């Protein structure tokens, strides 16, 4: 019992972190096999940041300008190439600590762990969600670029995020491991609109099921609703519209608790319309949306 | 910018996790140098749990009854001994992945990371506080016993907690790495009173400083207070009385923000007396007490 915002164990990813320096800029890189991946803005200087011409900036760089260090180990760079917003630095040595891995592009509303790093050294690990507007609300300071987000399925690390930028609003933006930004963002020091965000409804429902499994049940009521009725409330409260695909992924939790998904929707409807009345659910005084239905099942069953 | 409930990177601790089986029971052990540490209740069976005579139960066990496996590796047990509520199994091989480490007994109100494990395999990592009543509000299921809590200072892992028990209330109890329980708890399946808990005042103040550093400032007011006045409010709201030692540890945050500790106390006083009025601070709708002043400084400066 108990329910926590749990991150994946970070060891497999710690073994992949390196420091990359190009000129005056230092950030983090991810060393997998014989390639080091890092944000392409490592090649920028102060006057470059407003609208860098990355192709021209990279043309002035040679393999020997990319200093890659894995703590004590200096890596020899034998090739470089830019793919979207990432640089791929080919090195002459495969990382002996490369775990089984995949590169995946996650969907908005999915969760992942971030290993925050500075100068190639891990600082901490936390779990977060990719917002519906493709931003993440992380904890990143200058030097954290190149830190990655990931999920682990038994022995395989699926890398889904590389950190690139902090928007003027204090929220974070980055790319998949092929260097494609999540959302409309570009790697320029320019104010950039993040879309209207919404609350991840299916995750709030999954977390209400986690709450019932762990004994917090005060919010359960005598009511039910329909997808149509619930979605009128979701509209009012800026929640994602619930679909049958969301109801289907909540199937295991509904089966375990015996609480029909639409009955849980009626509890969520009452909580949206009335608030928590000074009470808490799993130690939170707000409706939590950073646990997916898979996260709830994994945590509630003890998956390793 | 951004502020998250961040755990330490767990890699150094993942390398120490092993599975220990004695008879029918399997739990986790911590392999450091040539010793494996685990909860002594691994030697219990179902009818033993209400009041086990650990000395007698252990006398029926030999080195070869303790099956220790580090995934693929089977460890050869060459000695066993009980120290308080832990067993120390001497093995013939020093763990090649033993990090620099210390065993420390943490104080109530301090924080640490937990690497939840099942069958010697890491499942996830989360940050939590040792409550003032010596319980922890973790996320542990059957099989998680032997999972450890720790902090890391550069390359040194200070182990402070080993998980032993879930109280009937769903809160958790365990020991330091010498097997001494935190709090009044005993390793028996008996209902056991956990003391009256309180909110960790110095941590709430540290988190309000983290909030100001990250832009959440709506709670700052035109008021000040005294330690005496504040402690009357702390008494009413079940918060730990604030002392000059707490004010002193908040010195760096007060210096960084320019907000005198007693002025922050006046903001905390107003929040206790009036609530949050439907607003949030660092994404929380309640007053958070699981970040120490050191945690805030580390997160806000990018320590690795
Ligand atoms: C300061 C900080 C804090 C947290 N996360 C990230 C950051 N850093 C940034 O946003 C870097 C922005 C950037 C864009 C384009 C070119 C360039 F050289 C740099
Ligand atoms: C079931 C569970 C869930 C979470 N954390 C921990 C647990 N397990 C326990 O409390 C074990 C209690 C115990 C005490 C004394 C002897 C004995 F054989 C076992």
């Amino acid at each position: 019992s108990g329910f926590r915002k749990m991150a994946f164990p970070s060891g497999k990813v710690e073994g992949c972190m390196v420091q990359v320096t190009c000129g005056t800029t230092t950030l983090n890189g991810l060393w997998l096999d014989d390639v080091v991946y890092c944000p392409r803005h490592v090649i920028c200087t102060s006057e470059d940041m407003l609208n860098p011409n990355y192709e021209d900036l990279l043309i002035r760089k040679s393999n020997h300008n990319f200093l890659v260090q894995a703590g004590n180990v200096q890596l020899r760079v034998i090739g470089h190439s830019m793919q979207n917003c990432v640089l791929k630095l080919k090195v002459d040595t495969a990382n002996p600590k490369t775990p089984k891995y995949k590169f995946v592009r996650i969907q908005p509303g999915q969760t992942f762990s971030v290993l925050a790093c500075y100068n190639g050294s891990p600082s901490g690990v936390y779990q977060c969600a990719m917002r519906p507007n493709f931003t993440i609300k992380g904890s990143f300071l200058n030097g954290s670029c190149g830190s990655v987000g990931f999920n682990i399925d038994y022995d395989c690390v699926s890398f889904c995020y590389m950190h690139h930028m902090e928007l003027p609003t204090g929220v974070h933006a980055g790319t998949d491991l092929e260097g494609n930004f999540y959302g409309p963002f570009v790697d320029r020091q320019t104010a950039q609109a993040a879309g209207t965000d919404t609350t991840i409804t299916v995750n709030v429902l999954a977390w209400l099921y986690a709450a019932v499994i762990n004994g917090d049940r005060w919010f359960l009521n005598r009511f039910t609703t329909t997808l149509n009725d619930f979605n009128l409330v979701a509209m009012k409260y800026n929640y994602e519209p619930l679909t049958q695909d969301h109801v289907d992924i909540l199937g295991p939790l509904s089966a375990q608790t015996g609480i029909a998904v639409l009955d849980m929707c009626a509890s969520l409807k009452e909580l949206l319309q009335n608030g928590m009345n000074g009470r808490t659910i799993l130690g939170s005084a707000l409706l939590e949306d950073e646990f997916t239905p898979f996260d709830v099942v994994r945590q509630c069953s003890g998956v390793t």
